[PDB]
Formats: structure tokens, C-alpha cells, sequence
């Protein structure tokens, strides 16, 4: 059967803005929170209005007094020398570096972020940071503050939206995804020096002109995060519940980020 | 297939804005022309920049002095009574009608229009017509003239963007797609007077408020569009050429609409 037929079959009644709003409150999402969100649309079961419903639901709970952030990574703009998903012929690499269109926050699609993110990032009043590989989008009270001045180097480091979320004592919401999607733990890797440094590259508009721009980042390794997540959960203070069929987690970003930092040093 | 490794192996060298631009000019696309575009991204072969490269290429060739149109249909808003892809239990139908978010031109995503349209839809200075099921988006000189005052009933009829393209002696561009994707033939169906009406439903904003609205339209049938296409290419004028691996067709909209109108009449 098609993906969609299975999704419908595993749903007893439709998910709606209203039932999603209800499930989010039940889990503990509150007006005025700062929350970074990671999601799988399909994991919820069938939704009337798909991604738009999920976005509107989150907004209705958090409100404009709170802030929603999602990662909007665009790794298709990276140096093809290092591509594996899929690799392309070596003879294409320079053509790509010379022709791939420059990052533009209002235009460039995301890769591997999900339909909720694609909806969110083009939604009215949502704002996006200027990083060409590792940007975030945000909506609400601290949206501009969170996304402004993202350093080109160390995209998940002390000068990124993650650090701004940390200073706001924000929350992480995982909807139907595990710890390997939990971007905030990249901040633990930065602070522990857990992973090696790499020269990266991306196309940007600089002084009006298109430049292939190089910089330093960390070779972030998500495979760790599942391990870290299981140990973090034993310590307590991860709230768990369902949004439709989606296994969801809600936690404080400071808590997991501080635990992650110790996990890598010990 | 649609697997990325297969799309890379289908391609000798990458497609770029520059190569796509050149292919479009070779086919007959010109500065200042009015053109409605239908596309498959995968059909072209691997593109550096994907959908962004295709939109930039089109805009480069046509320029602000021309007009680009694309269908931005949103059939996930239709009455679930008739869904087949997939169908949903009858018990969900009234809940769907009570809960599916209303059409909002800056928010409502498209369904089955393709990645090129989803990219295009969100560009700056792109304007979208007002129809919850059969909207269009446009950019350039005639973008407002074409998209304004679309009627709710007979969505592809005499008060639709299709008739405005017809009046402007515009062109239809198919990229790696067939005549079942040729929306303009709907205007033929309306005009023939030969086809049968149906009651349809969708959620709109009326009085600044969400309502499920019912209206009349044609039971547009794209299998007759395909029959019309085969005959038209035997009889009428159509330019064929390639964009990467994509077989493409460029034709005058007035020519196929007039032919189809006769075809439906017999
Ligand atoms: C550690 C790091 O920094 S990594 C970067 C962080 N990453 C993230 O935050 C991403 C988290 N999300 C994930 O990891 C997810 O597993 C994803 C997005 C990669 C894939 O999950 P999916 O549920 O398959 O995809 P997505 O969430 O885009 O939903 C699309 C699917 O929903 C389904 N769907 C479509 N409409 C509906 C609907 N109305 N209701 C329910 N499901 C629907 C379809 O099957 C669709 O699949 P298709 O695009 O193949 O047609
Ligand atoms: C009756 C009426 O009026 S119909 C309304 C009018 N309809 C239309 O205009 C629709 C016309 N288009 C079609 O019919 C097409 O056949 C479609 C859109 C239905 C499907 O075409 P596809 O090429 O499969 O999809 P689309 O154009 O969205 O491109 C996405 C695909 O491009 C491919 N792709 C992704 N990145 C790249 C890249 N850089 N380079 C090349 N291809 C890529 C992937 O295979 C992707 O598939 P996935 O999402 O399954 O991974
Ligand atoms: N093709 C790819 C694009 C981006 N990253 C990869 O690993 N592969
Ligand atoms: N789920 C569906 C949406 C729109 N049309 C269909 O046939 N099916
Ligand atoms: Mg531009
Ligand atoms: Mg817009």
C-alpha cells in the first residue's frame, strides 16, 4: 500500500488543528514558551490540513508572546567533494561550486527538515537566519533576536540561535522523532570539543556578488545523541506523551545541553 | 525512478541556470512572452540548485517585461466525499469539512503541482489568484491582470486566469510532463458547453471568517485532455525540444484551447 493509505489506516479519527492544540497543551506546551521544534508529519497520523495544521496549532498554543524556532538547514548548498547522499561525479564538483545558486533566506529550500519546516519557513512573519548551510527560522516574541547575527563559522556554536535559546531557558519539543534530530545537542559537542573541525563551503551573496565562501565548522555527529538521550531520560525531567500517534518529548534545552556537555567530557 | 542516485546516473553533466536558460531559448522561449509552465523536476536530470535553478532560468529568459504563470491547485481542500488518493472513512468527512484550514493565498500549499511550483509560489512579486481549489500564481508584467477577480464557480472558465492568458495570445510550456497536466484545456471544457456540472465544496475566508463554501464547477477530466493532446500534435503547431533529459513542448495557448473546444463539441 502507499505511504498515505497506511497513514489513514493507522488513524481512528482525523487529527485537526484543534486536537493537535489539545495534545500539545496536554503534554505541557504553554503560552509564552520559547520552543525549538523537530517533527515528522507522518508520525502523527492523518491530519486535516497537513503541515499547515501543525504550524497553526503550535502558534495557537505558544502565541506571539512566545517564540517558535525550527532548524532550516540547506546542505544541498555544501561542497560536493564531501557528498554521499548521493555522491556526484568528481568532474561535476567545480561546475557546482561555480553555478549552484547563492543562499537567500526567503527562497532556499531545506533538506531533510520535513514538511512542517517547509511550511513554517514560508509562513507570514517567520524570520530566518542568514547561514547558508545551518540556518534556523523563528516566529514570535524573540524571533529576530534569536536569528540575527548567526556566525558563519561554528553554525551550532556560541554565536548561533542555539545559544540564544539556551540563554532564554527554552524548551525542545520532539514530535515523532528521536534524539538524533535534536539539534540543540550540537551545542554540547561545541562546548566539549567532542567532534573534529572541518573546512566547509557554501555560496552566498557578499557585496552584491555571488561568492563561494569558505569557513570552519564541526563535523557534527548525531549518532552520539541517541545514546546521550537514553542516559538523560533516566535522570528524569523529560515529559512524554502523544500528539495523535506521535511519540513526543518535551524537555528544557539547558538541561539536555548541560548534560550533553558533561557526557562528552567525562 | 525518483531516487536521487538514479537521477544522478541519468545525467552526463549537471544542469545549471545557464544550461537551462540556453535550452529554453533553443526551444523558443523569448523575452516578453506570456507563458504558463507545467513541470517535472526529476524529468530534467540532476540540477545544481534544483527547483530554484529552474525558476531563475525561466525568469532570466522571460524577464519582468514578460509574465510567467503556474497553476497552484490545492485539492487537499476539496470535499473528502470524492477523494481517491487515498479515500478516507465516511465518518471523517463532516469533521474534515468543519476543520480543514481555509484557503489563504500566502499559506496554502499546493498538491501535485511539483517542486518548481512550490518554489515559484513563494518568490517575491509573485501574486496568487483567489480560488481555494484552482488558483494560479503569476510573476511579471501582466501578473496582476491575469490573477485578479477569479470567479469561484467555473474556476477554469471565462473569469479565470486561463481566459486572461488566452486574450494575451500567451504560450504553454510543458517540461517533462504530458497533456494531462495541461490546465488550459479546462477552458476548452467550459467553452464547449458539452460537459456536465457538479456541486463542489471548499473552505474559504468570508466576512473575515472561515466557512465551508459550496459552488458549481466542471467535473474537469484530464483523460480527455490526453486524447486532445495526441490529436493536436498530429494536426496543430507544437515545438518540441529538450531541457536536459526532459521532453518539452511549447505551443500557443489559443491554438490548443480553440482545438480542444472543437474537439469537445465533436
Ligand atoms: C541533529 C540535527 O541537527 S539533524 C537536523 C534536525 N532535523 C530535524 O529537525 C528533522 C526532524 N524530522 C525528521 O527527522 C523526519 O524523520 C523527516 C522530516 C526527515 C522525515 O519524516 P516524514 O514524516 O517522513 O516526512 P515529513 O515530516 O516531511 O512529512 C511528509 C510526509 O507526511 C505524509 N503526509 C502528507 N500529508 C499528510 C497529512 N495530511 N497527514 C499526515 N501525514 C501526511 C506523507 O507521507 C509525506 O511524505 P512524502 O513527502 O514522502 O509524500
Ligand atoms: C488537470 C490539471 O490541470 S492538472 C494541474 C496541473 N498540473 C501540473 O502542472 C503538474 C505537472 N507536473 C507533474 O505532473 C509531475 O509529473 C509531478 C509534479 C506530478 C511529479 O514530477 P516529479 O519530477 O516526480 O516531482 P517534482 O517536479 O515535484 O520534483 C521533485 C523530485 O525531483 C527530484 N529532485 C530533487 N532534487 C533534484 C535536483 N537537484 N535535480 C533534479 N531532480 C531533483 C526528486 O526525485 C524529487 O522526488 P521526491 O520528492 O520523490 O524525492
Ligand atoms: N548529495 C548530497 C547533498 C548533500 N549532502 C550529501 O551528503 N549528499
Ligand atoms: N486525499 C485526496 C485529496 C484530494 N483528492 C483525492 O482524490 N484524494
Ligand atoms: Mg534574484
Ligand atoms: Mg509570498
Amino acid at each position: 500500500s502507499n505511504a498515505m493509505n497506511d497513514i489513514v489506516a493507522s488513524t481512528q479519527l482525523p487529527n485537526t488543528i484543534k486536537t493537535i492544540t489539545n495534545d500539545l497543551r496536554k503534554l505541557g506546551l504553554k503560552k509564552g514558551m520559547t520552543v525549538i521544534v523537530h517533527s515528522s508529519l507522518s508520525s502523527i497520523g492523518w491530519i486535516s490540513g497537513g503541515a499547515v495544521a501543525v504550524v497553526e496549532a503550535l502558534m495557537e498554543v505558544i502565541t506571539e508572546e512566545g517564540t517558535i524556532i525550527m532548524p532550516t538547514q540547506s546542505s544541498d548548498l555544501s561542497d560536493p567533494k564531501h557528498w554521499s547522499r548521493p555522491p556526484v561525479p568528481e568532474e561535476w564538483w567545480q561546475i557546482i561550486r561555480d553555478n549552484v545558486p547563492a543562499f537567500e533566506p526567503h527562497i532556499t529550500p531545506t533538506r531533510a527538515m520535513g514538511k512542517v519546516v517547509e511550511c513554517f519557513r514560508t509562513y507570514p512573519n517567520v524570520v530566518r537566519s542568514n547561514h547558508p548551510l545551518g540556518s534556523f527560522a523563528a516566529w514570535g516574541r524573540h524571533a529576530e533576536e534569536i536569528t540575527v547575527n548567526q556566525s558563519l563559522s561554528m553554525s551550532l556554536g556560541e554565536e548561533s540561535p542555539l545559544r540564544k535559546i539556551y540563554d532564554l531557558d527554552g524548551y525542545i519539543l520532539l514530535i515523532g522523532v528521536g534524539y538524533d534530530s535534536n539539534t540543540s545537542v550540537g551545542l554540547s559537542e561545541v562546548r566539549s570539543g567532542a567532534c573534529e573541525l572541518i573546512k566547509v563551503g557554501a555560496p552566498i551573496i557578499e557585496n552584491g556578488e555571488r561568492v563561494w565562501k569558505e569557513f570552519v565548522d564541526m563535523d557534527y555527529d548525531s549518532d552520539k545523541f541517541v545514546e546521550i538521550g537514553v542516559e538523560f531520560e533516566q535522570k528524569g525531567t523529560v515529559t512524554m506523551g502523544k500528539i495523535g500517534n506521535a511519540k513526543c518529548r518535551l524537555m528544557k534545552q539547558r538541561d539536555i545541553v548541560d548534560f550533553g556537555t558533561e557526557w562528552f567530557r567525562k
